[PDB]
């Protein structure tokens, strides 16, 4: 692709975050024959059912609602859209490492704080280690913005798929482990075990048994013995810089661009990348990003950006 707006988690065969291809169909007949009135301009447009309307190009179809979906962009054929993931076209620095990276994950806190994907992984892994995931009755376990902002828990839990199979599996075990821990139990310390154990409260010797047979001291977690036993600070300025809608320096890509055909300067007023030239005698339809006539490659790779 020239430019990708969308990322999906591709199960088989990529098992990773990949650019996604946006598709649209008629919600009635399910064919690729829905001509939209207006192209999508944001994630709500392609996630909320029936939000967008058009006309099904069948003589047999009265359908007027669009249904959008994604495919992995890395190969021919339905994966889940990772809507918090954005291409970092304005070079916003990451909240925790302060480097410019792309793509980035953008929290739904009021500040729309921005974290690179490597830092997001490290955020996740640190919180898993330290048992600091956050419980929500309506969700299960998740994490909020790294800065601690309110009302910012991640709700589309498929985002934790981006951690990859092993850490995602640790995340999937966390709830059951936490049940044991909140009940006063202990997890087996043997790497590759971590069974949740519920020994009697006052017993220092814990044996992993129904597990792996390991007898450990629940106080120091080493092999059982008689006798006595032998990341979270977010910079305030870094956080202010790392906000999606904060004012930014001008990049090589200008925000007012000439019409590819008539050269007259053109302002963009929404997320959709299909531009219609405002000049009465021009009316060229073109991709804001690519400077070319509007086409289905641009639709699929970057119909809108955020
Ligand atoms: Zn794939
Ligand atoms: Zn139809
Ligand atoms: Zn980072
Ligand atoms: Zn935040
Ligand atoms: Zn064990
Ligand atoms: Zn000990
Ligand atoms: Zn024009
Ligand atoms: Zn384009």
């Amino acid at each position: 692709s020239i430019y990708n707006s969308f990322y999906v988690y591709c199960k088989g065969p990529c098992q990773r975050v990949q650019p996604g291809k946006l598709r649209v169909q008629c919600s009635t007949c399910r064919q690729a024959t829905l001509t939209l009135t207006q192209g999508p301009s944001c994630w709500d447009d392609v996630l909320i059912p029936n939000r967008m309307s058009g006309e099904c190009q069948s003589p047999h179809c009265p359908g007027t609602s669009a249904e959008f979906f994604f495919k992995c962009g890395a190969h021919p054929t339905t994966p889940v859209a990772l809507h918090l993931i954005a291409t970092n076209s304005r070079n916003i620095t990451c909240i925790t490492c302060t480097d410019v990276r792309s793509p980035v994950l953008v929290f739904q806190c009021n500040s729309r704080h921005v974290i690179c994907l490597d830092c997001f992984h490290l955020y996740c892994v640190t919180r898993l280690n330290d048992r600091q995931f956050v419980h929500d009755p309506q969700l299960g376990y998740s994490l909020p913005c790294v800065a601690g902002c309110p009302n910012s828990l991640i709700k589309e839990l498929h985002h934790f798929r981006i951690l990859g199979e092993e850490q995602y599996n640790r995340y999937q075990q966390y709830g059951a482990e936490e049940c044991v821990l909140q009940m006063g139990g202990v997890l087996c310390p043997r790497p590759g075990c971590g069974a949740g154990l519920l020994p009697e409260p006052d017993q220092r010797k814990v044996t992993c048994e129904g597990g792996c047979g390991f007898a450990f001291c629940r106080e120091c977690k080493e092999a059982y013995h008689e006798g006595e036993c032998s990341a979270y600070r977010v910079d305030e300025r870094a956080a202010e810089q790392a906000r999606w809608e904060a004012a930014s320096k001008e990049t090589i890509k200008k925000t007012t661009k000439p019409c590819p055909r008539c050269h007259v300067p053109v302002e963009k007023n929404g997320g959709c990348m299909h531009m219609k030239c405002p000049q009465p005698q021009c009316r060229l339809e073109w991709c804001w990003n690519c400077g070319c006539e509007w086409n289905r490659v641009c639709m699929g790779d970057h119909w809108f950006d955020v």
